């Protein structure tokens, strides 16, 4: 399809963007949590900003309705975010990450302003859906096979893997893809170019975000 074609075209940045969110390794005989704790702090601040952006997609889905059922897909997405935020707070407490002292880094602030740019009614529905799909799908790709990979490493943390590695989140992403894909198959050349640039921009922001916590 249209999205699959863009991913192929842009395979290189898509691979770069979907590397593991954090690495847990042994250092000097201890488990090094520095990459995990950096990711947790930064990603929690990203998720708090992702919430109103999904809220804006939900509104658009209720008004810009070629399909009635788009709303329920986005609504399930935002309801998951509720459970996600609670999970993040539970992680912060068990791992001593104080979210009130996390400083959002450059890549995180850039990503947040970009989410703001996508919240305007001046942006076309197919473009907003592409961005929403992409942000979700990069987490699905990056956590794919996390259990089996994690089992092959000497120490693994299991929490994040349960969150984005499960079949429920995979199926969710597919259902969001099906919506984006439908919008793009009815889109003009101009909107199609806009959607592709937005896809590319999400991948670029994800590479930069990833670089904050790399091992
Ligand atoms: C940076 C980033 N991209 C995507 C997601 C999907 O939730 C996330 N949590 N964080």
């Amino acid at each position: 399809g249209v999205i699959d074609t863009w991913i192929d075209k842009h395979r290189s940045i898509y691979t770069a963007a979907t590397r593991h969110a954090f690495v847990v390794s042994i250092r000097d005989g201890s488990v090094d949590l520095s990459s995990f704790r950096t990711w947790l702090g930064q990603d929690y601040l990203f998720v708090r900003r992702f919430v109103p952006f999904v809220a804006s997609v939900l509104i658009r889905a209720c008004k810009d309705s070629g399909e009635s059922s788009d709303m329920e897909v986005v609504l399930g997405g935002i309801a998951s975010l509720n459970d996600e935020i609670e999970w993040f707070k539970r992680e912060g407490s068990k791992w001593d990450v104080d979210f009130s002292t996390v400083v959002p880094q450059r890549a995180n602030q850039e990503y947040g302003r970009f989410l703001e740019d996508l919240m305007s009614s001046e942006v076309k529905y197919p473009v907003i859906m592409t961005a929403f799909w992409a942000i979700e799908a990069v987490y699905q790709e990056s956590f794919a096979h996390c259990l089996e990979d994690g089992n092959k490493t000497p120490v693994e943390l299991t929490g994040a893997c349960h969150r984005w590695g499960n079949d429920g989140f995979k199926q969710y992403c597919s259902s969001v893809k099906n919506i984006a894909e439908r919008c793009l198959e009815n889109a003009s050349g101009e909107v199609l170019g806009e959607a592709e640039d937005v896809l590319v921009r999400v991948l670029e922001l994800e590479v930069a975000f990833w670089e904050m916590s790399r091992g």
